[PDB]
């Protein structure tokens, strides 16, 4: 509703945006820790496989 | 009658109108308490059932 006490749709959207920021922060921490932008097959499978074979 | 001591038709109508106001007040109290305009199947069965399934 517009003046609801049971549902806070604005808080749900704010939670989604905070989760997006936290996921970006986790990615940057992995890059700082490994020194790699592609550190596993999850980052980019084709380039990861090429680098492994090379 | 017009000047009767046994029957007060005006008091009967006034009682009916007071009962109408009391029923409206009970409905508003339920909305304030639950935070819901449709809080049970008695308020609106189709919309209540849709909201339950969703």
């Amino acid at each position: 509703a517009l003046n609801s006490i049971n549902t806070n749709s604005g808080a749900l959207i704010a939670l989604q945006n905070l989760n997006s920021t936290n996921a970006e922060l986790t990615q940057v921490q992995q890059r700082i820790n490994t020194g790699k932008k592609i550190g596993s097959a999850k980052d980019n499978g084709a380039i990861w496989a090429t680098a492994k074979n090379q």
